[PDB]
């Protein structure tokens, strides 16, 4: 009748046990990298977790075991979840890679992801100096 499957909870975005810092690179990742991607025409499918129930994608979380999205990344930055800039960059990379696993090369959503990823890589090439 209907596929049987719930969404997982979204990724964790805060953790009181983790120490917190602000750094040049983390500030850039929020104010330049995330900001630039978030405002893009094609950001919207990537601004929140994939809702497999609403989108009728019952196999999505059968294969995507490390989901990630820009809404999560934004909250993690805002909550000082990341200590090292590379932890945030890795989350963006996971987001893109997940899209390229679940969706066929050349599909609409993949072309959208590629346009965002190009802009991401350009901004990462201009990452500022560390402390
Ligand atoms: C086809 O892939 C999607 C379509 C989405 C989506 C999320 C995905 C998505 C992403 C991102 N990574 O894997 C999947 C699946 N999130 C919300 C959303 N709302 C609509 C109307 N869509 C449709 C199905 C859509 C299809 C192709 C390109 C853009 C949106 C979507």
């Amino acid at each position: 009748l209907v596929p049987r499957g719930s969404n997982p909870p979204p990724p964790e975005t805060s953790n009181p046990n983790k120490p917190k810092r602000q750094t040049n690179q983390l500030q850039y990742l929020l104010r330049v990298v995330l900001k630039t991607l978030w405002k893009h025409q094609f950001a919207w499918p990537f601004q929140q977790p994939v809702d497999a129930v609403k989108l009728n994608l019952p196999d999505y979380y059968k294969i995507i075991k490390t989901p990630m999205d820009m809404g999560t990344i934004k909250k993690r930055l805002e909550n000082n979840y990341y200590w090292n800039a590379q932890e945030c960059i890795q989350d963006f990379n996971t987001m893109f890679t997940n899209c390229y696993i679940y969706n066929k090369p050349g599909d609409d959503i993949v072309l959208m992801a590629e346009a965002l990823e190009k802009l991401f890589l350009q901004k990462i090439n201009e990452l500022p100096t560390e402390e």
